[PDB]
């Protein structure tokens, strides 16, 4: 269907994956906003149309565990490269947990 884990914590997905799949999928929360699927959160992050090629690293929600003994945790990234766009919109996009 939408999604594809190609490797670990690496996956190829189609440009509508709505937001709630992409995050059962990668194991965090991604930021939420005027949006619903994975392009519309980077068309919002970019500003900017998104062309093939284009890089674009996300910040990923902490759980309240990640605090835990730890008052300065390190964010985990999302990394997401354009792989094919049509009529201006990503088509096909591959996440890497960083
Ligand atoms: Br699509
Ligand atoms: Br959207
Ligand atoms: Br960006
Ligand atoms: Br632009
Ligand atoms: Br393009
Ligand atoms: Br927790
Ligand atoms: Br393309
Ligand atoms: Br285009
Ligand atoms: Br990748």
């Amino acid at each position: 269907e939408d999604i594809t884990e190609t490797s670990p914590d690496k996956w190829l997905i189609d440009g509508d994956t709505p937001l709630d799949e992409v995050e059962r999928a990668i194991g965090y929360e991604l930021p939420e906003g005027d949006y619903e699927t994975i392009s519309g959160l980077l068309f919002d992050h970019a500003n900017a149309l998104l062309k093939t090629g284009d890089v674009i690293e996300i910040p990923l929600d902490f759980e309240p565990e990640d605090y835990l003994n730890n008052t300065s945790p390190t964010q985990r990234i999302l990394r997401i490269t354009v792989l094919e766009v049509e009529r201006n919109v990503p088509v096909k996009l591959a996440l890497a947990l960083l």
